């Protein structure tokens, strides 16, 4: 035998790590956030529509095929994500059956709260109930295991269309200059959380041992005052589900601080998990003054003891306490180059196995294998790293063969591990939600 490589000996030691808890959830209720994405070349779309290329130029809104026309044109001709709202709705609907339609055009479930369903909805002793704006297409899309209450199902899909193109690519005299995307949807569904009441009147009948609550960052941009009804729906339903049920609140694409605050003081008490990037980590540590919020960006990789410190001050602040009357005792981190799953103590188990779970996830996902291939994968996190940057806490080394560290701090316990990075992955978006279902998937409630 030659010498293995660390991710091989990496994955190695999950495999041997990983095992289901000992009391296992039978039925998980999913909700609210679910649309269809229709992954298409750009300029094949806008050539289909019969378009001859015109100018490039910046549009707030879409209103038309020429609005789409111009503002693809420019952001294509700075190789440049950008993300717009269509307006006009039946031209919408003939847009989206077109791309949907063109052949080679790739199709995906989308929305936190479909994809988190669906990822649970791969094991076949776990009954999922999942609502959201589900038409005929996300249906037949989604898995057969995944039960959708008949109230949940709409004549129409929500469709959002992700026009790419490749760096170098040309139509007539355009050239993009990197490789980039441009999306644009009519989607009011997913803004305004319409299926919340549905969701939540289904819970009662379904009984779920576990609720997965994710969409309230799509609602950034509308009305506050719709969005603290929302928010009151939320934590009113969360009262009327049976004591000692967890639900876990999925934290994803915010940039509001008004909002972020009140999902902080309202939701955070009422769920017993939440889950959650660097992005929005550092975006909660700088609304409430948290231990770096004198940090304006991640430099590279999040410094670990840095993550560590926010995740530890979150439970503290916000957590489980004597007289407080919050039920959050878990945070999911997960960011790219490593996840980290905190946990107040006494309230989980097996969370060694649920992190590694929800990392390797990460690998097999990306890579679209239903195991690691270790040619594929790529260890990137840092070799060494301090657990705590503003208190005293120690410095750990990665060792491949034991890849998960637990450290203790004021009785809340961290996990730790890298992830085995997918170097030439197929399609990324949605990984996070998948990350967090595996790690509640091989969770325990005690």
């Amino acid at each position: 035998k030659l010498a293995l490589s660390p991710e091989s000996r990496l994955a190695a030691a999950w495999d041997a790590l990983i095992a289901q808890p000992a009391r296992r959830w039978r039925r998980v209720a999913v909700g609210v956030n679910a649309c269809v994405d229709v992954v298409i070349s750009g300029v094949k779309l806008l050539q289909a529509l019969g378009l001859s290329p015109g100018s490039g130029k910046d549009h707030a809104i879409l209103h038309s095929r020429s609005d789409l026309e111009e503002a693809f044109l420019y952001f294509m001709g700075k190789g440049a994500a950008a993300e717009r709202f269509f307006s006009d709705k039946e031209t919408f609907h003939d847009i989206a059956q077109a791309a949907s339609e063109f052949p080679g055009a790739q199709h995906y479930v989308g929305g936190n709260a479909a994809l988190i369903g669906q990822r649970f909805a791969a094991n076949t002793d776990l009954k999922v109930l999942l609502c959201g704006p589900i038409g005929p297409k996300l249906h037949e899309l989604l898995d057969d295991n995944v039960f959708v209450p008949p109230e949940s199902l709409q004549e129409e899909d929500e469709f959002h269309l992700i026009l790419e193109y490749l760096a170098g690519e040309e139509w007539g005299p355009f050239k993009a200059p990197h490789a980039n995307r441009f999306i644009f949807s009519h989607d009011l569904s997913n803004g305004a959380m319409n299926m919340l009441e549905v969701f939540v009147s289904s819970l009662e009948e379904f009984q779920p041992d576990l609720v997965v609550l994710s969409g309230l960052h799509m609602m950034e941009g509308q009305s506050k005052e719709l969005q603290r009804k929302r928010l009151l729906e939320v934590v009113t339903a969360i009262s009327d589900i049976p004591t000692g049920i967890p639900v876990h609140l999925e934290l994803a694409s915010m940039t509001n601080r008004e909002l972020m605050s009140s999902i902080v003081h309202q939701v955070f008490p009422a769920v017993a998990s939440l889950g959650l990037n660097e992005q929005e980590l550092l975006f909660l540590s700088q609304s409430a003054s948290g231990p770096h919020s004198s940090l304006s960006s991640w430099d590279g990789v999040p410094d670990v003891g840095m993550v560590s410190d926010i995740l530890f001050w979150i439970l503290k602040e916000h957590g489980r306490s004597e007289n407080r009357s919050s039920d959050l005792t878990r945070i999911h981190f997960h960011t790219l180059v490593y996840h980290i799953l905190a946990t107040v103590d006494g309230h989980w188990a097996n969370q060694l196995a649920a992190v590694a779970a929800g990392a390797r996830v990460a690998g097999t996902q990306a890579c679209a294998t239903e195991t690691i291939d270790t040619n594929r994968v790529s260890l990137r996190a840092p070799q060494e790293f301090t657990t705590s940057h503003l208190e005293s806490g120690s410095r750990i080394v990665l060792n491949p063969d034991k890849p998960v560290v637990e450290w203790h701090r004021e009785g809340i316990t961290f996990h730790f591990t890298p992830v085995l990075v997918c170097k030439d992955p197929v399609r990324t978006v949605g990984l996070g939600d998948a990350i967090s279902a595996e790690g509640l998937f091989y969770s325990e409630a005690r």
